[PDB]
């Protein structure tokens, strides 16, 4: 038989992590008698008097939020890391070893509007968010080699607070992902003479099967090696080391691409579409970071619909990630919808 | 100041995978206004006339299940892998490349009792289950180097059917987990001249702080580098390459261990505790595998209660896993309950 990626299971390589992805084209034809997701509520207030994240409201700790009108950043009340944690007793023990961990955690409210998600925000507003991401990265980076910007959107994605926003966690070390991506890029670079993702963006621009968003300065695709159903990879077209390096143009442009990508996401099932996303850029380790290329990852769980998600368990935990749909199928369905939030379009 | 693992964040190494785990011991004190789980129904019938897995029932494909006793294994009606899949196009491209993927997938019904989960089954029954895992393993190992026994239990664990059971998927390659565990274990052995998990086992024996279940032949602990809140690692005290290598005693003993471990898990929150579990053993690759050590992993999502789970998202996806309680605190919680099923 002729090999048919659409019907034939195969494995794809993720050069960023060095891991394989199992693709099993028809897996989703099976009966689904499992959990049924709960789609988001259609009626929220712009201000929730009981929301710890709302403006002019008191946090769980009694501390009062300012009367913020834009973005708002504050040290997380339950930080995951601290700047002064004492050093751990480090050994060379090949069985049980530990290491120190310092840093901080900040929370960012995208806006005071309790009911407005990224896709529903102005490009201006979005531009503010980027500026904030930048401001945060630069300050923190002055102190920690790894600054991780991220966001958890929706209950299916473990958010513990319903207010629109993200987080930043700084680390004194290079976390798993960062060390891996760092090393792999560096090796590619040393070998190929060019940045791995810079070349990748080129190939994708020329192909288009996996393209979901394209703007002047940005490209969002369902990466070849994507793991989650509708996972996307957001990259600048030009070579950029960190978020702090973007020009104001690439910056306002980013806002636009974000609006587009998130709008498509919500348009996919005509509902708030949950996910975990975050930025990866060169570490502030004072080294040669030429091999780096700034990028954002979007890991959403929804699969068959608004109430049917993908579960990365069982074989996927004990062996390897296994996808039901191809990256090409995913991109296609994403290209199919409008890039204007249904709420904004009125359609 | 003086470091205190229960007060100070730090990172622990997973030598099986070469990955680090971020420990942040006070994280679960933050308010939780997120999702609430829905705990498994306590009352179900022994036979469901609409269940695809029940004895004598007709599957989705019209195929009819026999009036089986004990376990029942069948080829998955929607197998993720096939024996004859055409080879893929092999390239060495540094950006976009693929590889062939062959194998099979089987479904294992633990027993005819649609209502009896693992901890609720007799040791005898549990033994039959182990015999089947063995049979399957030896069978499939004849053709595939990688045999994956596993189980998805509970809606929270993306199980797609309620009947009690698991799955066995075989592969023509070594999946990610398998390749790294093989490599790291091999490297350790070359250096220590002893199997990594075998030594591990001893070290835990001489500690007990992470111990959760211990029988004559088995040991179950919350591994030092555990990821999931109440994650356990279940392994034989003696060097065993694969599940098919177990002695009859070791096997009957595994059934016991299992019952004990699972009863403890259900007793933790007094509910059917969800998880994904699976066995890791030597591959059937004709190679020198003395560095291997059979072992089972249990990855349960529950954290705060029967309605509040742990979500491995955000920072955890983008950087590294972050635990809210230490392995020691977890193990302690597990030990505190009876190993007798609250409703046995
Ligand atoms: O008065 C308050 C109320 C809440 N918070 C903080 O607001 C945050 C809300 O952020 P998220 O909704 O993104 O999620 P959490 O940080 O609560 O937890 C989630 O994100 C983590 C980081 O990725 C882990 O993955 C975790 O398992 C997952 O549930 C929490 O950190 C909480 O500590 C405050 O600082 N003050
Ligand atoms: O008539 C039927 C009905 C069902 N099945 C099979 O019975 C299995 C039920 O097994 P599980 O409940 O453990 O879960 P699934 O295999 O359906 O899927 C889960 O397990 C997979 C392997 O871990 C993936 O991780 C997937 O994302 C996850 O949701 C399914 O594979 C289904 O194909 C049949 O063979 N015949
Ligand atoms: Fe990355
Ligand atoms: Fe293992
Ligand atoms: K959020
Ligand atoms: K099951
Ligand atoms: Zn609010
Ligand atoms: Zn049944």
């Amino acid at each position: 038989t002729q090999f048919n990626p659409v019907d034939h299971p195969h494995r794809r390589y993720n050069p960023l992590t060095g891991q394989w992805i199992l693709v099993s084209p028809h897996r989703a034809k099976r009966p689904w008698q499992g959990a049924q997701e709960t789609p988001a509520k259609q009626v929220l207030p712009a201000h929730d008097p009981d929301c710890f994240l709302c403006a002019g409201n008191v946090r769980v700790t009694g501390d009062k939020n300012p009367d913020y009108t834009g973005t708002y950043v504050f040290t997380n009340d339950f930080a995951a890391l601290m700047s002064d944690t004492p050093d751990a007793p480090e050994s060379h023990d090949p069985l049980m070893r530990c290491q120190s961990a310092r840093g901080t955690s900040r929370v960012i409210c995208f806006s005071p509007d309790h009911s407005k998600t990224l896709p529903e925000l102005s490009v201006a507003a979005l531009t503010e968010i980027v500026k904030t991401w930048q401001e945060q990265t630069a300050e923190l980076g002055k102190t920690y080699p790894w600054v991780q910007v991220f966001e958890n959107k929706g209950a299916a994605m473990g958010c513990s607070n319903p207010h629109p926003g993200g987080q930043i966690w700084a680390n004194s070390f290079l976390p798993n992902e960062a060390e891996r991506e760092d090393r792999l890029q560096k090796e590619y670079f040393a070998e190929q003479k060019s940045p791995m993702l810079v070349d990748y963006v080129q190939r994708e621009l020329a192909d288009g099967s996996r393209t979901v968003v394209e703007t002047e300065h940005w490209l969002a695709v369902v990466p070849y090696w994507a793991a989650w159903p509708f996972e996307t990879l957001l990259l600048p077209k030009a070579h950029v080391l960190r978020i702090t390096d973007l020009t104001d143009a690439q910056r306002s442009d980013l806002a636009l691409a974000l609006k587009k990508l998130t709008s498509r996401y919500d348009n996919l099932f005509q509902c708030s579409f949950p996910y975990s996303m975050g930025w990866h850029g060169a570490p502030f380790n004072g080294e040669e970071n030429q091999h780096w290329q700034l990028h954002a990852h979007f890991y959403p769980p929804l699969l068959r619909s608004a109430t049917v998600r993908k579960f990365m368990v069982g074989y996927e935990m004990l062996a390897e990630t296994q996808r039901d749909l191809t990256a090409e199928q995913a991109a296609e369905r994403l290209r199919a919808v409008s890039d204007i939030h249904f709420r904004e379009s009125g359609v």
